[PDB]
DNA sequence: GGTCCGACGGACC
DNA sequence: GGTCCGTCGGACC
């Protein structure tokens, strides 16, 4: 019903938010820096949220023909 | 004695270089933009070579605090 | 000394 | 009309 940590989905979120700002796609490899450096998480916990959260419905995975990258719902585009 | 596409090895050794070059950290993602960009190579087969290369030993794959990076073996540092 | 972070103009579809 | 590529100064250790 709800796999991820709600806090670490934040966390997750505002690192999409704020890739996004810094202009570039939000993928894997992006939104564990942004974690990261925003609040300390290690990049293995922060994959395991992302894909968590993604199966929670509250982060969209988008397949792209290249890099995949992952939306809030709350800015879906 | 080896295990990886020798051909494809040289394409991402090629990336390696290219994406050091615009002053980045050689990751999967970003290797995998620039095989993509340069020989139209798919995002799953580089990730498959590259981890043949770093078990053939003809790239280096780097463990780091945070993202881990590989490297060409003529230019280790 | 050496690596690559982060901002941003503008190419791309 | 919207996304993010690609450059590059300079922050970081
Ligand atoms: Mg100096
Ligand atoms: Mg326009």
């Amino acid at each position: 019903v709800k796999l991820a940590n709600p806090l670490y989905t934040e966390w997750i979120l505002e690192a999409i938010k704020k890739v996004k700002k810094q202009k570039q796609r939000p993928s894997e490899e992006r939104i564990c820096n942004a974690v990261s450096s925003s609040h300390g998480l290690d990049r293995k916990t922060v994959l395991e949220q992302l894909e968590l959260s993604v199966k929670d419905g509250t982060i969209l995975k988008v397949s792209n023909k290249g890099l995949n990258s992952y939306k809030d719902p709350d800015n879906p585009g």
